[PDB]
């Protein structure tokens, strides 16, 4: 009858640093990056816990985390205690030990035991905070219950090349796991479906009693590396009852969504790719759909402006999604994401471009394939995307051509 | 020392009908009408009040105040008790007399002196609520005290030909208030000073005690019509001392706006200009403005977003002003000012439209020269500006020809 | 797999009258009246809808509603239309008509079906919002789609000789509802155990959809009443299918609470007994639970302070439960429930006393067996509970001997 | 005309470990430290900022701060910057340097101009977070700009024995400092009232832009221990012009305040007496003073409850303070302070007893002259303040008798 939600709590691990991003990570940790036009990564697992009826939240960071942690406390601001919800924000830090820095992830929540226990929620619902999917955990939580399992491990179903590069769940009939691989270079396939792997979303979920037990089993053992996906679960498959969950079956889809949309956004062409293919027509991601919607910070943000239309200068956009507090000024926008408060300003250009919040467009730049960081200023007439030997002296190239902008790499600029 | 906005409460006449704006205001009170893709009218006075520094605020309504009483509880929540702040709605109502109606002006702030005398405060500010301006309060309390007034009126310095329309201060040399006639053929002209007028704001400053004395005289005198612009301030200017305070002395001005700013947007014309000028190059109104802020109440919205672009349709705005959550789907938009959750189809056009939240427009409509209800579905391939003759059959529409549209038009239409 | 409450919108019924508590409803309807120390009787219901997961909710006001109204908006005041929360403050009012006035309860709902469509909750459960009790709406939200039933009705399972008071359901073996009799002089028996009569709570479980065609067909029947418990229940259980659901299976209980409770302190003796109960060492309800919390608008408050231990004068409280921000000063209390802000003065004494928030005792005052009202100021020397005819006179007292004390009485005072 | 309090940020320095408070600050920094029944110590500047006007603070942390930025994340979480408001947590952390600890008080700010900046802030107020006082700061803002000084510090005018505990500000007639000394023997006298002499409170007004550049020149100076007190204001009071502002120009006091309270609460004993001290028939401290209220971090909490009233035990309190959420269940309480949640059981005596939240006190145990820290669980039968060698054995003992009474301490326990 009850719905399981009631008595679980998410921890939401937040502390990966996101190292191929390059630059884009080099003063916050991957969960604190943009995405989409407004929100930031994290939101987008925070939300799932939400409406999923999950009302008690931890988040564990680490790396790089002032930008994520003021995120979560000026966003993530609406739980009260009396309510029976409840939000930790839990940085290492010389709190319960000097340490200063986590030694895995399990010992991010080993070191939280004293705070999760006086909850003592009946469930634990551990989540990465890295990836852009939309997922209704009480699903889950009835298939941990009703299994058995000592460990319910959400799972994508992707064709097998596919699954190279993930930690790959080696399963039976029943979908009870035999073995977990990290990164095969041929990854088993599902019994009776080889053509497909399920590879592990860092998805977990635990009866409390038990993950604490494990926690403080992995705490003691010098062998274990401190890790869900290295430790705790390869010790689980082996000893114990572990079972995969597959995405598809939990999955939130809108209407107009034709697929299951998970994104881990982890290289910058995977960034750029994500973010400007919101520009479709019919995107992947729908992110006008108000049936599953993602919670962020934001700000009460005047309209967007267009300014300007005579022979020498319009400011327009086509095929592109622009957010409040933009003023395109005298601006041609093609094929671009712009976050809120962008400034673009008279002969400029920008096409396939993503553009974070608060970024400045000098009068007659053209800038074409490129991610600018958050608040970059733009110098008058700087060129990017015709000279590729150039732009990858100047800027973080890809080799498929997109340019990571940084205002670094501009301060550093002559020709 | 002390500022004396510490020791004030805002009083703000919302009642207005708004009478002219025809059926703008069939189904809500003027206060409560949205304006420039911002806010409603109200948030004007309200955020002049909060930016001031009063922490007091109270808001009399009665014609039609559902939309504007759910404005103000879910926008105008965040002041507490415990922090000597309150917001207090005031709807005529049977909590202390049957009535269900107030009488005028005066009598919405008589009836509530229950709610006013607990707070003692020092001073009330009595404001309109119906028009958008930006003003610092602060200075009309010190020119109050200082001035030894029983009250002091804000007042616009406006050329005699327009004032024409308002309640006029006659003034001596001082700054004093010797007469006020209301509309006066001739307005009396400011002393040394002939080409201009002191024009009503219907802003009011008093000490607590002497309105409350001067309240509940009136509400005894059976030839008052119960208003504070035609039986309050003129007993008071016969009998004690008023003062002028003008408007341009403490009208909160950005860098990016030439002169004061004040409209009364009373006609569907004047709405529609007040609006429209928002998408100029050089804005009269500075909307992004953040040195004095307008709250309002907002919701997480989603970006704009502008797709197609082939031989036959484009989706694209120029001069234009775009609120988030609107998708122009292959519409053209020309100097347009369009607020939150518009959806314009394929083929569409508008140009100097002002398009409230919610409005869908059909594919192939052509609309000039409009102020489109909120929420108001547009039927494919409709027509408006090209024929003033079967416009102003269907459309109530102005002189200068501008078609206000509202749902129940649309509902009668055929040819 | 999903609760059905995500998909539910609670809708309370808080226009009771309560006339029964005489002076105490006099200026609030009875879902305003104070309860337990601190909440108010409303909260009761709100909480469930709350606790049970139901995020939408709407409350329906008609008789004397101001303190009811601010109450709402000071105090549930965190839902979020983003999040899918909503919280609707429903009065009678010229909105959608001129009335001012709803027909019933049912009419309380049929009148603001345009709020509710928007949301396209898939269930509705109504409430009566002036019971104390918990209960989890979860269980009968299952109940009424596993049954089929047309409509599920909340019952207390009671001795048939309390059930002479009460709206009674005449069951079958399968607990569907066969015949519902308006305060049966000999109540109808559960067969098979006819010692007890199912009673109805006034609470219903519909199908949304359901509801607004038995809404709408009931607004067209002349015939009709407009109320759910005498029109809406008795047409379906003779031409669809009534199905009761009882207390017990959902009532909340501590593990402090010996038996399910459910009061509707309907008169001065109910309402006195209710609070002076909570002073018991074990009481029927346990207001320090924090598993099924009660939310309310509450402030920052000083703790309870007592002075004075001397020769002639003592402040303190045996047997008592006193509020934060009461200063007990000289006085003796003893048997008592303070709610917040109470000021008693040197030698007074309290016994067997509910009293309201802002109350102040003068010193010498002698209180016994009394409800005293919100904010009254008892007179120095006061005697009440000594002299019944004098008592009787002065206060509105009670067969059994309660005197409820209003502010007007203690105006109206000689000898 | 304008407030300038419109214009400043106020900088908390809340890093300071209280050493001589002992195990009270072994987990938690001084500012975090309870105090007077419900706030912590440093609401007490926060809140002097908040109703002084200033709407930006920042808070700087260090020493053992987890609970003190949980306080402030969950208590301080009503500013908004759309409103022009901020609240920002500053801790020392990997951020814009290694280091993970400021090198001083001066360090603390100039760490965080990164933050500062953005505002733009006319004025900074410099504040500790330690010490328990009401003041209104637009006096020294005025003073300050007035003045002309490069800075304004705060000062206490305390007789001259007892300023040798603190740094002394030697002033002429025109209350400008020409010396400053750290603990003098012999502390330099006021001219014309040599009784006294100005101590200083840690409070200083700077000019922004002044302040960014002495912290600068700071920064680079390598005789510099990075210290407010020791480098900053010697430096101006040497070579530019430093004025004191007395605390008793500014000071609030309510009516119920004798004389301008301020106190360190240094030392256990200080900490205990300024505590005990509120259960006066006469406090020093006005806890139910609204007129200038301190806000905290407060939830919805059930009344307090006295039980039991038989020839044995009688729950009860006299010259006492409790806190909501207590329940004295025959226990006798005199000339005791509780903060919330305590549990207090049958036979059980405290006097004279600080008792800080969510204590329990066993049965038949009886303590006198204690401090009690959060949460202890005392055991059945326990007996303190009847032997000072065994007390002083047992618990941190002060040289007057008072004893601080840790969870860790209890856990040691035999005989």
């Amino acid at each position: 009858v009850q719905p399981l939600a009631r008595d679980a709590m998410a921890y939401v691990l937040a502390g990966g640093r996101g190292s191929r991003l390059k630059e884009l990570t080099d003063r916050r940790a991957k969960p604190a990056v943009y995405f989409g036009g407004k929100a930031r990564i994290i939101d987008f697992a925070l939300s799932n816990a939400l409406n999923s009826g999950i009302r008690r939240i931890g988040v564990a960071t680490q790396y790089k985390a002032h930008e994520l942690i003021r995120h979560l406390q000026r966003g993530w601001d609406f739980f009260r205690p009396e309510r029976n919800e409840s939000f930790d924000i839990l940085p290492a830090s010389q709190r319960v030990s000097e340490t200063q820095w986590y030694e895995g992830t399990a010992d991010a929540v080993y070191q939280n035991i004293d705070i999760i226990e006086p909850y003592a929620p009946e469930y634990m619902v551990i989540l990465a905070g890295d990836h852009i999917y939309k997922m209704d955990y009480e699903y889950m939580l009835q298939q941990h219950v009703d299994s058995g399992a000592d460990v319910t491990i959400g799972c994508l179903e992707v064709p097998r090349m596919e699954a190279t590069g993930f930690g790959v769940m080696h399963v039976n009939e029943k979908d009870e796991i035999i073995d977990f691989i990290e990164k095969p270079a041929d990854p088993p396939g599902i019994p009776g479906n080889e053509g497909f792997a399920l590879a592990s979303m860092g998805i977990y979920v635990f009866h409390t009693k038990f993950l604490m037990e494990a926690l403080r089993r992995d705490a003691a053992d010098p062998t274990s590396s401190r890790d869900f996906g290295k430790d705790i679960i390869p010790y689980i498959v082996e000893h114990g009852k572990a079972v995969a969950h597959r995405f598809a079956d939990s999955c939130v889809r809108s209407d107009f969504e034709h697929e299951p949309y998970w994104r881990d956004v982890g290289t910058i062409d995977a960034y750029w790719q994500a973010n400007i293919d919101l520009t479709d027509v019919v995107p992947d991601l729908d992110i006008y759909d108000k049936s599953w919607p993602i919670w962020t910070y934001a700000e009460i943000t005047p309209p967007a402006k267009f300014v300007h239309d005579d022979e020498d200068r319009r400011g327009s956009a086509v095929s592109s999604v622009v957010s409040g507090d933009c003023i395109i000024s005298g601006a041609a926008l093609n094929r671009s994401l712009l976050f809120t408060g962008v400034r673009a300003n008279s002969y400029s250009r920008l096409e396939n471009a993503v553009v974070l919040p608060s970024v400045k467009i000098g009068r007659h730049a053209q800038l074409s394939n490129v991610v600018i960081d958050h608040g970059v200023v733009i110098p008058e007439g700087l060129i990017v995307g015709e000279d590729p030997e150039l732009d990858a002296k100047r800027f973080r190239r890809t080799e498929s051509g997109i340019c990571l902008i940084t205002q670094s790499m501009i301060d550093k600029l002559d020709l």
